[PDB]
C-alpha cells in the first residue's frame, strides 16, 4: 500500500515521541525510505535486503532466507514488513531505534531528515 502523509503521520502514532524521536522524524523517514510504499525492498552490497515502509535490513531484523549469517532481532519473516497493516514494522522499529545509534540506524534519516525541521512532515494533519 501507498500511504499519503497524513495518513501515515496517524497510522504511525504510538511512535510518537518514543525514544525522544517526534512523529515528523517518522514520517520524514519513511518518505525518503520507500516513498511511503510499504512494498518497497531493495538489496544491498552485502547481500542483504531493506523491507518496507521502514526499510527495515535482513542482515540484522528480520529472516528472509537468504542473508547467511544474519541474526533476525525483530524475530520475523521480513515479508512480514511489507504488508498494508504496519504494525510489524513500527514494533521492530522500537526494537531498532533503542538499540544504541537511536535514528542512525536509517541513512536516508540521518542524511535528509536529522537536523531539518521534521514538524513540517505533519503539518495540516488532525492527529
Ligand atoms: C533500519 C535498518 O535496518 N538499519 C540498518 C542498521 O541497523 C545497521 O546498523 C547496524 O545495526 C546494528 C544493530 O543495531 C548495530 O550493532 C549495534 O551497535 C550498537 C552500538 O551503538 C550496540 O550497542 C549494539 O549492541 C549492536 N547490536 C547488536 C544486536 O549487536 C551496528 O552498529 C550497525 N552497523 C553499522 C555499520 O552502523 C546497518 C548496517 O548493517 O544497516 C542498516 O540498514
Amino acid at each position: 500500500k501507498v500511504f499519503g502523509r497524513c495518513e501515515l503521520a496517524a497510522a504511525m502514532k504510538g511512535l510518537d515521541n518514543y525514544r525522544g524521536y517526534s512523529l515528523g522524524n517518522w514520517v520524514c523517514a519513511a518518505k525518503f525510505e520507500s516513498n511511503f510504499n510499504t512494498q518497497a525492498t531493495n538489496r544491498n552490497t552485502d547481500g542483504s535486503t531493506d523491507y518496507g515502509i521502514l526499510q527495515i535490513n535482513s542482515r540484522w531484523w528480520c529472516n528472509d532466507g537468504r542473508t547467511p549469517g544474519s541474526r533476525n532481532l525483530c524475530n520475523i519473516p521480513c515479508s512480514a514488513l511489507l504488508s498494508s497493516d504496519i504494525t510489524a514494522s513500527v514494533n521492530c522499529a522500537k526494537k531498532i531505534v533503542s538499540d544504541g545509534n537511536g535514528m542512525n540506524a536509517w541513512v536516508a534519516w540521518r542524511n535528509r531528515c536529522k537536523g531539518t525541521d521534521v514538524q513540517a512532515w505533519i503539518r495540516g494533519c488532525r492527529l
